[PDB]
């Protein structure tokens, strides 16, 4: 059992007796992990507490406490194994999109106009926590309609599909059925329209007052971003309630047409709605939110189950088809990713099973989508086979940036002679030990599996007397559990 | 040697292989002995006229050794095909009990089919096949042809050209009648007006019988040369009763929606021909699986459709493929499908399989009642939804994998983290809401392993946080405390001793 810590040491130390601390860090960062990663804190603490050269046993002390993640990182077995060559493509696409200067920054409130039109940031967070940023990725801005899928997920996670969609539909609008707010059953078309977003707000945490509702949603967004920046621009909040007269009118129509949960303080909901629109993110922290959606409801940098599988599935679905304003059908055809855009210039972008992403540049096009971000999303999917209906085998000129010993013993356990035959012809080591120094022979003996024991002995010619951590041989195991014939067979080897 | 290695795999130790041991071996991967990719091997097998040793076997499989190798090393997209198709038949039997719906009687040739006919046919990206029910009865494609000719059109002409004449979006159920969108093009190729315009784009400059021979040649490449027929009966009543699409054709011509120089009455004539083309569920599944496989026919390997044609085709099927039910189907089932008035539903599970379902009774929206029940059930059961996760998919079955989610749960996550002492990894697993009492084949527990290794901060985390069973008994009836005593770890023994009763 040559130890996992040294096994990695040999990976970094290409023959050197000791590894410099800075070689480890740049190798580390080369997988795309950041040293700020919460899952690497124990290791960085020890690195700093080595206060510059690390030998096999000093180094093994630092990496020991995060050895599972570092193992998966340096066996370059992340979802994107060659991250360095991936981040250059991201940088090329960023540089290219930076040259489109069209679009008008939203001035309907001054806080949206205070932002320079030159601001442009993209940040990547993969399902495994690899991070990458280019441009203005640590500037806070407001989510705006980028919060619509997030509050819809929360609702669905808490209440379930059937409840939520008693009050809101699940279809794209189609054309100008937008101005016809309500569909055939007199509900908003889907949660990504303002009328649907407003209704979704009325469903979240009913019974408590607004300040608890807002506290629930922020703690939730904070879990979704893995404790990265989730803020609030009160300035934006007050202008939004002052200019949101059109949404009050929409609210009165909704309350009169009985679309809210019966007994609902309408102006209370709309204050909540503007509160939620004003929540602040950076592209870094929003990308972790996106990567939580990209990763089935689990936050990559904390491991936490935040959203149920159903809430993610529904959210990603309606984002794919209702996420980009009147450009959503066009986006769905050509980009094929679930995204959501907002009037601060953010595009919350998700690549199911790979990464999340937030892009931000304030200039909006005629449809309200960020000009540089829309350019970026088209380029990304031309470059890589990320479209929803790209193939993972025959994808043409696009780039695709994408058996254990437990396997062995569980076959020995269940008696599957066919499986071990494949493994042996697979050139697997049939004498591998698990964490208990257990062997396929051990397990197959204890279960009295005669055709497995013989296969391991006669065909794979394995050692007949391995020792457990309790110093038992398969023969011991056979006797112990009543499998005398198996005991006899191995006894023939002494 | 790959031939010997494979020989040894099938010869389950008996030195010589009976021929039917080989066949049932093959048929159990889901390959058929009919497979075009296996012709050389079955022919050599067929010289049973003039039992297998290492050298006879190496002689037959030699020429299909790459496909046969990938087949038997269990590296098809669905490795455990036998157990997958038991689910398919469970879904089939269940859908068979839904009896609602009307057989389409708007023409007499379509009303002759018994409402009790029900077949599903599955063909995966790798040529694995499975069929249940009435899967070799010929029926007509009908609007199940809309994606295929749109695929053919884009394949020859490109995205930009085709969509000068047709849009790429749903209309919305409230405008399911407006025919033209704001660009004065039909909304998408899956509605009749858009379907009609697409037909006009295929092989311009030649006559109808040549046009129909080009589309037939194309369909044949899609189904791997399996059954593609033609029911003139259906075609003759369809041309006479299709009066409404003549109106649609003239309205289209009036608004200049065809390419300059287009005989509309001719295009309509072509259109009715293509609706009347015939398939079996078993041939339709191969066509479906070519859309699943990036334009490559699974059972012949031929590149038939451009990747661009397939991506465009699947998109529009996902969003416009099931009549006024397309948005809801897109929300709950999330697959690219297309339904037709004969009761066919052409189904694609991108990167896994193509599939055809057939039952004549349509519901109020035109979709086959048993086929719709089947597609909801498939995605209830498996993680095939387009926005299901392939890593964290809950209680759903993943037929791309073997049933080793217990391996991964054990196969490092709980016990190897416990083994190496990585408390940080265990914290993430707990926050994942993973079951922290997973046992391996020795009934061992993370707590077991961490005690035997004397990992004090792992033991406390498992006990004080997590609150796991403090005295689980392994094979040999040891508790974590027993393990601590055996191996020293006095502090660990002390920790656990407090939990004793
Ligand atoms: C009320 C509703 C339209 C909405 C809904 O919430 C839902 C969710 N999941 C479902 C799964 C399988 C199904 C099979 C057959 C008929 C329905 C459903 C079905 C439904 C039906």
């Amino acid at each position: 059992l040559p130890s996992l810590e040294d096994l990695l040491f040999y990976t970094i130390a290409e023959g050197q007796e000791k590894i410099p601390v800075h070689k480890f860090i740049t190798a580390l960062k080369s997988t795309g992990l950041r040293t700020s990663d919460p899952r690497l804190k124990e290791c960085m603490d020890m690195l700093r507490l080595t206060l510059v050269m690390l030998d096999k046993d000093l180094f093994k002390k630092c990496v020991q406490s995060n050895i599972v993640l570092l193992t998966q990182a340096f066996r370059r077995k992340f979802v994107i194994p060659d991250f360095m060559s991936f981040t250059s493509h991201i940088d090329e696409l960023y540089e290219s999109a930076k040259k489109q200067s069209g679009g008008k920054v939203a001035d309907y409130i001054p806080q949206l106009a205070k932002f320079s039109p030159d601001l442009w940031g993209v940040s990547v967070c993969t399902v495994d926590g690899q991070r990458h940023s280019t441009g203005d990725t640590k500037v806070p801005f407001c989510l705006q309609s980028c919060v619509k899928p997030l509050k819809y997920a929360i609702a669905v996670n808490d209440l379930g599909t059937e409840y939520v969609h008693r009050y809101v539909g699940k279809e794209p609008s189609g054309l100008r059925f937008n101005k016809l707010f309500l569909n055939e059953d007199d509900k908003p078309h889907n949660p990504m329209v303002n009328a649907g977003a407003i209704v979704v707000t009325s469903l979240i945490k009913q019974g408590v007052n607004n300040a608890e509702k807002f506290d629930y949603v922020m703690q939730f967004l904070n879990k979704m971003a893995g404790n990265e920046y989730v803020g609030f621009s009160n300035a934006t909040f007050q202008s939004e309630r002052e200019s949101g007269d059109r949404n009050f009118a929409i609210g009165y129509y909704l309350k009169e047409k009985k679309c809210f949960p019966e007994g609902t303080d309408m102006v209370g909901i709309l204050d909540f709605y503007f509160q939620l629109c004003s929540i602040e993110v950076t592209c870094e922290s929003a990308s972790v939110m996106a990567a939580t959606l990209a990763n089935g409801g689990f936050c990559p940098i904390t491991g936490e189950r935040v959203l149920s599988p159903e809430a993610v599935r529904n959210t990603l679905s309606l984002m794919h088809s209702c996420g980009m304003y009147d450009f959503s059908g066009q986006f769905a055809f050509h980009v094929g990713l679930p995204a959501k855009s907002g009037v601060a210039g953010g595009i919350l972008l998700v690549v199911p099973n790979v990464m999340g992403m937030m892009c931000w540049s304030p200039p909006l096009d005629k449809m309200g989508n960020s000009v540089k971000g829309i350019h970026f999303c088209h380029d990304l999917v031309s470059l890589c086979n990320f479209h929803n209906y790209d193939n993972l085998r025959h994808f043409a000129k696009k780039l695709d940036p994408r058996k254990s010993v437990i396997n062995l013993l569980f076959a020995a356990y269940t008696g599957d002679v066919s499986a071990l035959r494949r493994f042996a012809l697979s050139a697997m080591d049939m004498e591998q030990r698990d964490y208990d120094s257990r062997t396929a022979l051990h397990v197959a003996a204890a279960e009295g599996h005669v055709e497995v024991v013989k296969f391991l002995l006669e065909a794979c010619k394995v050692n007949p007397f391995p020792k457990d951590r309790w110093n038992n041989t398969p023969m011991d195991e056979a006797l112990h559990f009543g499998h005398h014939d198996v005991f006899k067979i191995l006894q023939e080897y002494q």
